[PDB]
């Protein structure tokens, strides 16, 4: 579990969105595993606007933040889960690291701010849904 709180927005993995998130929907994209809902309180996270390929992510299954090198946002095949059939997920970045299902929502960050959130994992790999191209998160 986990979310990004920037301005009056809450950014969560679409497969973990609550009824309240769907009832206060701003934007959602199944192909990216993202959903954004509106909030009453202002958040403190800042979104990175950069092309960093190194950062640090939070792993709930180890209570630890790990430094990692990660690939550029791309279209990657993800195996069938209980939330999605086997499909191509877009705007996904891969890194070597520990990840279990419940690790989704963990923040990945660089020197400029929040880069994305854990979305996939498995066999010594961890996937992140990129948010740096969503410029509208910084306004309205
Ligand atoms: C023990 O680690 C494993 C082993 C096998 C599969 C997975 N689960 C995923 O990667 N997810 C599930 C949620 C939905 C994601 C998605 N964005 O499609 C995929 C993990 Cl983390
Ligand atoms: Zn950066």
């Amino acid at each position: 579990s986990g979310a990004i709180y920037v301005g009056n927005y809450r950014v969560v993995n679409r497969h973990l969105a609550t009824h309240n998130d769907w009832a206060n929907l701003v934007w959602e994209d199944s192909s990216r595993d993202l959903l954004v809902s509106s909030t009453t309180a202002q958040g403190c996270d800042t979104i990175a606007r950069c092309d960093c390929q190194t950062g640090v992510y939070y792993c709930s299954s180890r209570r630890k933040h790990y430094p990692v090198s990660f690939s550029k946002p791309s279209l990657i095949f993800v195996e069938a889960s209980e939330y999605y059939p086997a499909r191509y997920q877009s705007h996904l970045m891969l890194a070597v690291g520990h990840s279990e299902p419940g690790d989704c929502g963990g923040i990945l960050r660089c020197q400029h701010g929040v880069v994305g959130i854990v979305s996939t994992g498995g066999n010594g790999l961890v996937g992140f849904a990129d948010v740096r191209d969503l410029l509208w998160l910084d306004e309205e």
